[PDB]
């Protein structure tokens, strides 16, 4: 009849975390101290509507909306580094600044220490959402050592007096490169495309796997947000073969092989037309 | 069973080159000359012009067939451009009302609009030589619509060069055309989000098609209905469905699939055409949607 176990883990990640970046939030220094608590705040949000049910225009539910809102503040990120990247091209351009060399120090002492609490601890031992999150917070992990060492060559030696830029430079490169990453990931999520967990020609072959089966077109086999797959395509198999048994023990190996979320079979005849199936011959892959 | 591209680019790549270098033109009037207002219509017709870059490029993409990896072709790719060049809408209105704003604070400016007026004056003049399926109509409104806040650009801006009392025309017209402008953008949007989240197609009716299924001699009983569209109207069907044994299942989503094609457009549709076990009450996972 192909009929808050791992969520729930993730109430005690980031309500909490919230409120310490909360705690968390030298004037123009401080600008940072929200945009680690906004975005944690709608992860949590994007949580609340992945407890969402599901409706007749949102046939699925309230689920890839999570990976709308990862990618909102992923683009965010985009935002303050490029604003971090200005801020340091112009005072390249100006190179005449003045203030002293560790009251920002001082204060990213805490944030060291601020960020790293959250950041570890967030680790994993696998919800990307909470992961956006992470590579957040182990993104501004560097904003908090991007000043802190960088400016004690001017508390040392100001003959040199620039290396915030370089070091800002690079910890946003850094950061990009950890984005990159999950970003063509979001994407081929978003882009229908297969999980990359799953092989689909690996899948073929384990529905070939089965005497029943004696060719398959028109397949299409994509996820939800994180590991909810959803399955479609056509077989032909042998006329003198019961369908529904066949189909009931094709679902039973599917199930037996690894997880699914939800599957249609079209159970086509063998009549079939090979010669002009091109419209769905096979993925170019 | 189961079922010009040169020119295409020429006439369509050749077509945004034209509005690129009337984005050139008019940027080129835009930065240092005046630095007030001009910049509005900037990003509409550069917002017009992505619009344009965006659609063939989806077309470079389709040039490209699906694959292992993408079942779907490069479709979607369409949608994540477009919601791109929709943020980059909003950061560029963004700093727009953040210096203007400033300005309107900051009242620290003097400006000699009228040789910032010519070097406009010509702009809207060029969005009258720039003039079907009555989307062409539309895109004639759309046309028509430009002029309306193009043309109040310069109207706001002539007086003052007899009236320099107020001088504060150019803060609220910007004002008022990033409102147009970002009004529009929720708009589409809404749409295209709702597009994601797998949603069905605004222009039908998950009710009418699944009563178009229950019309039929063959159903009995339907279930696990999943229909939703891809990028802009190529539309996907996935459900079950329970019958008598006595029902030939294959002639029965044969004319099923027959009757949806007559009914409209698909592009993709699959159905499992379960048995008469109907396990109902522990259908819970497949009872209805909740609408
Ligand atoms: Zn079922
Ligand atoms: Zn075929
Ligand atoms: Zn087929
Ligand atoms: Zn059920």
């Amino acid at each position: 009849h192909c009929h808050a176990n791992e969520y729930a883990y993730a109430k005690w990640k980031l309500c909490s975390a919230s409120a310490i970046c909360f705690i968390f939030m030298v004037v123009t220094d401080a600008a940072h101290l929200l945009i680690d608590l906004t975005s944690f705040l709608l992860s949590l949000f994007s949580l609340w509507l992945s407890s969402k049910p599901p409706s007749k225009r949102l046939t699925f539910g309230w689920h890839r909306a999570e990976i709308l809102g990862a990618l909102l503040s992923i683009l965010c990120i985009w935002v303050v580094t490029g604003v971090l990247v200005y801020l340091a091209c112009e005072r390249l351009l100006y190179p005449d600044y003045q203030i002293q060399a560790t009251v920002m120090i001082i204060v990213s002492s805490c944030a060291v220490a601020a960020n790293i609490v959250l950041t570890v601890v967030l680790h994993q031992r696998a919800n990307a959402s909470v992961r956006a999150a992470f590579v957040h917070a182990l993104g501004d992990l560097f904003q908090s050592i991007s000043v802190l060492i960088s400016a004690l060559i001017i508390y040392f030696k100001p003959e040199y007096k620039i290396a915030d830029p370089i070091c800002t430079f690079i910890f946003s490169i850094l950061v990009l490169a950890s984005t990159i990453t999950i970003l063509k990931d979001f994407s081929i999520l978003l882009m229908e495309g297969v999980p990359k967990s799953l092989n689909y020609s690996g899948v073929k072959e384990l529905i070939l796997a089965v005497d029943g089966v004696l060719s398959v077109h028109s397949l299409h086999i994509w996820s939800l947000t994180m590991n909810q797959v959803i399955l479609s395509a056509h077989v032909a198999t042998a006329a003198s073969r019961d369908s529904q048994v066949v189909r009931r023990e094709i679902a039973k190996a599917l199930s037996k092989s690894f997880t699914m979320h939800s599957l249609t079979i079209q159970m086509e005849s063998p009549v079939d037309q090979d010669p002009d199936c091109l419209f769905c011959e096979d993925p170019c892959d």
